[PDB]
C-alpha cells in the first residue's frame, strides 16, 4: 500500500526518487511548478511534449521527472476536463509501478495555470489518491498555501 504526506515547500527542494511536473503538452517552460522544476533540473524538458491526459518520463539531472499534463480547465468542459484529469494521474501511477519508482513528490494537477479560474484543491486530490493508491509508493504531495497544506491533511488524515 502507498503512504501519503504532504509538505508546504517549492518541490524542487523534494526528497523523493522521482518528482511530478505540473506539465502542458508543448513541454515548454512557464509559471507554476514547471519553472521551479526548470530550473533545478533543466535537460528533463528535452522531448518532454506529451498530449493533455498523458505522462512522459525522463531521467535527466541526476533526477526522474515526470512530466504530467492536467487538462486547462477554460478549454475543455467539466466532465471532460474531470475524464482527462484522472487520465493524467493514472498515466502518472503506471511510470511509477512500471519503472519500480518508490517514492515521488506531486504536486496537485490543473489547480494553479490549469484551474480555469475555480478551486480545484478536492478534485485533484481525490483524482490523485485513486490513481497513486494503484502503486507502492511513498507520494509526498507539495503545496505553496498554509490552508491547501491542512485541507491536503485533513483529507489524508480522514483515510
Ligand atoms: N514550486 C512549487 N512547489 C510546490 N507547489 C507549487 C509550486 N509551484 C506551484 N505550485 C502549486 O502547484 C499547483 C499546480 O500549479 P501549476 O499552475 O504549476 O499546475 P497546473 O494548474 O497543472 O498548470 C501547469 C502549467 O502551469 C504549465 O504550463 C507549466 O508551465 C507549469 O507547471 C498549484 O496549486 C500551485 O499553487
Amino acid at each position: 500500500a502507498p503512504s501519503y504526506r504532504v509538505r508546504r515547500a517549492d518541490i524542487s527542494g523534494h526528497g523523493e526518487e522521482a518528482v511530478v511536473n505540473a506539465a502542458n503538452a508543448k513541454g515548454t517552460v512557464s509559471d507554476g511548478v514547471c519553472r521551479a522544476v526548470a530550473k533545478k533540473w533543466p535537460s528533463s524538458f528535452k522531448g518532454a511534449a506529451t498530449p493533455v491526459g498523458t505522462a512522459k518520463m525522463i531521467r535527466a539531472d541526476g533526477m526522474t521527472v515526470i512530466h504530467a499534463v492536467g487538462p486547462n480547465f477554460s478549454t475543455v468542459t467539466e466532465a471532460e476536463g474531470d475524464r482527462e484529469l484522472a487520465a493524467a494521474y493514472r498515466a502518472v501511477a503506471s511510470i511509477i509501478s512500471t519503472n519500480n519508482i518508490k517514492s515521488v513528490a506531486v504536486p496537485l494537477l490543473s489547480t494553479g495555470t490549469f484551474s480555469g479560474g475555480k478551486d480545484r484543491v478536492m478534485q485533484s486530490l481525490n483524482h490523485l489518491f485513486t490513481a497513486l493508491d494503484a502503486t507502492d509508493a511513498d507520494v509526498v504531495i507539495y503545496c505553496r498555501d498554509k490552508n491547501w497544506e491542512k485541507k491536503i491533511q485533513e483529507a489524508i488524515d480522514r483515510r
